[PDB]
């Protein structure tokens, strides 16, 4: 399948034990999907000084479209010293590894795999 339906347990930035994917845009893009397919990713909401507090290169989640079966649709951009790899819509937040860290919410999307 070319979508994926996901339920992506939403994290709170202090809370993050792992607090990024890797070191390089194709390393944290890698690992990301991996993740995402293995149910082992979670989601912070990027708000005034949540990125300072990760590791970049940062992975964002960016709405594709404007919502099958309340699944928002959503691509991978990858994000260091401020280039972006990848062109998308607005930000749901930054991906990060999850390591068993207590959810504040999910987030329903369908990642274009």
């Amino acid at each position: 399948k070319t979508h994926v339906q996901l339920s992506l347990p939403v994290l709170q930035v202090r809370d993050v034990l792992v607090r990024g994917f890797g070191d390089s845009v194709e390393e944290v893009l890698s690992e990301a999907r991996q993740h995402l397919k293995d149910g082992t990713c979670g989601l912070v909401e990027v708000e005034k000084g949540v990125l300072p507090q990760l590791e970049q290169p940062y992975v964002f989640i960016k709405r594709s479209d404007a919502a099958p079966h309340g699944h928002v649709m959503v691509e991978l951009v990858a994000e260091l010293e401020g280039i972006q790899y990848g062109r998308s819509g607005e930000t749901l937040g930054v991906l990060v590894p999850h390591v068993g860290e207590i959810p504040v919410a999910y987030r329903k999307v369908l990642l274009r795999k």
